C-alpha cells in the first residue's frame, strides 16, 4: 500500500496509477515574475456562518475535521467559479523541521505547513459522482510561519491525544472555521489535479498571498502523532508532502496588482 517512505513513496506511485505522468498534474511553483494581472476576475465570496461540524478522524496518511452536507449551509463562490460549491472537510501537510512542509512553493521558496479547504460543485447531485468530471471540485489553499500564536487552532490541538493511531475517532461540534482566515483574500488561480492517489484531474486551485502566523509549542504537538496502527512499531507522522511537478500545458492569472 501506498504510503511517503523510502521503499513505497512519491517516485514509486505511477506503477499502480499511471496518470502520475499526465499533463496537469499538481503542485507546482508559483513564479511571481512570469503570472499575468487579469482586470476581469472577480472577488471571493465567502459565507461560513451556517456551519455544522460533526466528527474528527485520524486516517493512516494525516488528521481531518467532517462537515454535514445534505443542505446549502457553508458555500463558496465568485472568483473565477460559475455556480455553488458546498464545504466538506478540512486537513494539513507539515515536515520535521520548521524549514520545509509546504505542497506549493514561491519564487522556489518552501513554508512550515499548508491548510487544504474542500468544496464540490452542486450541479452533479453529490460527492462520487463529482470527482469524475474535470469542473467538479474548488479547494482553497493557505500557507503557515512559525511566529506568534493563533487563538482559534486551540481546542483542535487539544484534542490530538484521543486520537494518537490510524482508525481512531471523536465527536467534534460546533466548531467555527471562520478563525483560520488572514486579513486580506487576493490570490493567484490554475487548472490541476489531487495531491495524493488516485490523483484524478478534476481540480480548480486558488492559493492566497497572506500566510497566517503559528507558535512553536502548537505544531510541536502535530508532530507526535502516529503512521501506525494501536499494538505496533512506532513511527511518527511527519514529513507527508508531495513534491514540485512540470507546468508544461498552463499559465498562472492574478487578482491583484
Ligand atoms: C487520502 C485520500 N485523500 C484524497 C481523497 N478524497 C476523499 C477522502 C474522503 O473525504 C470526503 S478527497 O477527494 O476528499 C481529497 S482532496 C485532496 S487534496 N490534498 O486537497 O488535493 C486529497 C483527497
Ligand atoms: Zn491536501
Amino acid at each position: 500500500h501506498w504510503g511517503y517512505g523510502k521503499h513505497n513513496g512519491p517516485e514509486h506511485w505511477h506503477k499502480d496509477f499511471p496518470i502520475a505522468k499526465g499533463e496537469r498534474q499538481s503542485p507546482v511553483d508559483i513564479d511571481t515574475h512570469t503570472a499575468k494581472y487579469d482586470p476581469s476576475l472577480k472577488p471571493l465570496s465567502v459565507s461560513y456562518d451556517q456551519a455544522t461540524s460533526l466528527r474528527i478522524l485520524n486516517n493512516g496518511h494525516a488528521f481531518n475535521v467532517e462537515f454535514d452536507d445534505s443542505q446549502d449551509k457553508a458555500v463558496l463562490k465568485g472568483g473565477p467559479l460559475d455556480g455553488t460549491y458546498r464545504l466538506i472537510q478540512f486537513h494539513f501537510h507539515w515536515g520535521s523541521l520548521d524549514g520545509q512542509g509546504s505542497e506549493h512553493t514561491v519564487d522556489k521558496k518552501k513554508y512550515a505547513a499548508e491548510l487544504h479547504l474542500v468544496h464540490w460543485n452542486t450541479k452533479y447531485g453529490d460527492f462520487g459522482k463529482a470527482v469524475q468530471q474535470p469542473d467538479g471540485l474548488a479547494v482553497l489553499g493557505i500557507f503557515l510561519k512559525v511566529g506568534s500564536a493563533k487563538p482559534g487552532l486551540q481546542k483542535v490541538v487539544d484534542v490530538l491525544d484521543s486520537i494518537k493511531t490510524k482508525g481512531k475517532s471523536a465527536d467534534f461540534t460546533n466548531f467555527d472555521p471562520r478563525g483560520l482566515l488572514p486579513e486580506s483574500l487576493d490570490y493567484w488561480t490554475y487548472p490541476g489535479s489531487l495531491t495524493t492517489p488516485p490523483l484524478l484531474e478534476c481540480v480548480t486551485w486558488i492559493v492566497l498571498k497572506e500566510p497566517i502566523s503559528v507558535s512553536s509549542e502548537q505544531v510541536l504537538k502535530f508532530r507526535k502523532l502516529n503512521f501506525n496502527g494501536e499494538g505496533e512499531p512506532e513511527e511518527l507522522m511527519v514529513d507527508n508532502w508531495r513534491p514540485a511537478q512540470p507546468l508544461k500545458n498552463r499559465q498562472i492569472k492574478a487578482s491583484f496588482k
